[PDB]
């Protein structure tokens, strides 16, 4: 081809009978999600779902579809991928489920339980998931903590392809400035973006810039105010995410060096993390010279 190369992915249309919806998961802005069971006839087999709903248009069907094709165009272990669709009167998107929901309420309710080594784990994963983004020219536009998903403990991954786009109300808060002044967005406003999600993880999910309307939020940043360095953050963790709210987009750090820096940290995480408690905390499971080193699976 001239221009991009061809989008050869697999849209599934699934049937109606062959899944069922057990109980409401959640409701709002991104829609109305369920837990449910996907059965394919075939096969001896039972798939854990999410099934995705808004809360019909003509408009209503042209976004979600929309936001399914992006879906189904990806495959990372750190990006949640699409399942398929079913064609009922309310079009519904089928994911994988993520039992243990969005990864801000779980640091919220799981505070008093999470050490540096999952925190920083957690932002290794997302720098992966956002670098394979990146290197499918694909532009989130909506990262937060809100839109990171946990599969597990131990395993996190990025969702929320509503707004993503290749190369009404918009994420004021973490929106890089060039963004908010121009609607211009990069792989580097995404960096912006990480940046802000990174500090709602490290401040056990802190509304960022509390109390302040958003309308106000770009001549703050004009005049070079950032969010604050959190308790538990180590000078070494906070020059990182100052690095990813600087005005110059290309001084930035680049997703790849990001999974770098923090696989490097977490490495030896109470170095970079000071945590009351720490090491002596338990999250469930599935089974329920060297600084500068740096395995070749972060090194891409
Ligand atoms: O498993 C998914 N959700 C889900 N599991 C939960 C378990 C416990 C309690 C609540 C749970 N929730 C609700 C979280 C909804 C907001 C973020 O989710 C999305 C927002 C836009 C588009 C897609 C998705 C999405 C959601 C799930 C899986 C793949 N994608």
């Amino acid at each position: 081809s001239m221009g991009e190369a061809p989008n050869q992915a697999l849209l599934r249309i699934l049937k109606e009978t062959e899944f069922k919806k057990i109980k409401v998961l959640g409701s709002g802005a991104f829609g109305t999600v369920y837990k449910g069971l996907w059965i394919p006839e075939g096969e001896k087999v039972k798939i854990p779902v999410a099934i995705k709903e808004l809360r019909t248009s003509p408009k209503a069907n042209k976004e979600i579809l929309d936001e399914a094709y992006v879906m189904a165009s990806v495959d990372n272990p750190h990006v949640c991928r699409l399942l398929g669709i079913c064609l009922t009167s309310t079009v519904q998107l089928i994911m994988q489920l993520m039992p243990f929901g969005c990864l801000l309420d779980y640091v919220r309710e799981h505070k008093d339980n999470i050490g540096s080594q999952y925190l920083l784990n957690w932002c290794v994963q997302i720098a992966k998931g956002m670098n394979y983004l990146e290197d499918r020219r694909l532009v989130h536009r909506d990262l937060a903590a809100r839109n990171v998903l946990v599969k597990t403990p131990q395993h996190v991954k990025i969702t929320d392809f509503g707004r993503a786009k290749l190369l009404g109300k918009v994420p004021i808060k973490w929106m890089a400035l060039e963004s908010i002044l121009h609607r211009i967005y990069t792989h580097q406003s995404d960096v912006w973006s990480y940046g802000v999600t990174v500090w709602e993880l490290m401040t056990f999910g802190s509304k960022p810039y509390d109390g302040i309307p958003a309308s106000e939020i770009s001549s703050i940043l004009e005049k070079g105010e950032r969010l604050p360095q959190p308790p538990i953050c180590t000078i070494d963790v906070y020059m990182i995410m100052v690095k990813c709210w600087m005005i110059d987009a290309d001084s930035r750090p680049k997703f790849r060096e990001l999974i770098i820096e923090f696989s490097k940290m977490a490495r030896d995480p109470q170095r970079y993390l000071v945590i009351q408690g720490d090491e002596r905390m338990h999250l469930p499971s599935p089974t329920d010279d060297m600084d500068d080193v740096v395995d070749a699976d972060e090194y891409l």
